[PDB]
């Protein structure tokens, strides 16, 4: 009998990166591409129409023909695997992969995008250097709002003020001050929280 399988159904890439989704299928020898047939679908989309052969690009949608493609070096070793590049927000949700060869099957693959705070811009303004005060500043990217958490070093807390918009947009940007008196060799540090954590250390210099 004819089964594709999906050992892979749970994908979660990062945002901006590069994604390579899978369904494996039997091949006991030689490939035969004349016999082959392999979809890839997303929503009422089609991505990919890989017919005796060739991709058809007259039915493949506009909004893949550069993004997307099948690689078809993969299809000898039974493996249809669609790599689509620059993975964005609305590039998640359910794939499904037909493949017919002599008997068809299709399987369902979920995507997530992960847009974490990890890239935290860390700013260090002196505002007054009599008295030691400082204007702390962290800043991310990220999917959805977050929040930021000051310590001292002490792990103690502190309140700051947040400011919370949207940039690529549809991303939401996140920024922190801190505005505070310090004391030189002193370790602050700002965790974003997001709705895990990523934290930013800010050392006060000399």
């Amino acid at each position: 009998m004819f089964t594709v399988t999906v050992p892979k159904d749970l994908y979660v890439v990062e945002y901006g990166s590069n994604m390579t989704i899978e369904c494996k299928f039997p091949v006991e020898k030689q490939l035969d591409l004349a016999a082959l047939i392999v979809y890839w679908e997303m929503e009422d989309k089609n991505i990919i129409q890989f017919v005796h052969g060739e991709e058809d690009l007259k039915v493949q949608h506009s909004s893949y023909r550069q993004r997307a493609r099948l690689l078809k070096d993969q299809l000898s070793l039974g493996n249809a695997a669609l790599q689509i590049t620059d993975v964005k927000l609305q590039d998640a949700g359910v794939y499904r992969c037909m493949i017919s060869y002599g008997g068809a099957d299709y399987k369902r693959i979920t995507v997530k995008v992960n847009a974490p705070y990890n890239k935290i811009n860390q700013r260090i303004l002196v505002v007054d250097p009599v008295t030691s005060e400082h204007e702390l500043t962290c800043q991310a990217e990220g999917y959805p709002k977050a929040e930021v958490i000051w310590t001292s070093s002490d792990h103690q807390v502190l309140s700051g003020k947040t400011t919370t918009t949207n940039s690529e947009e549809k991303l939401f940007n996140v920024t922190s001050t801190l505005r505070i008196n310090t004391t030189t060799n002193e370790i602050f540090y700002c965790t974003f929280r997001r709705l895990e954590n990523h934290t930013a250390e800010l050392v006060i210099p000399e």
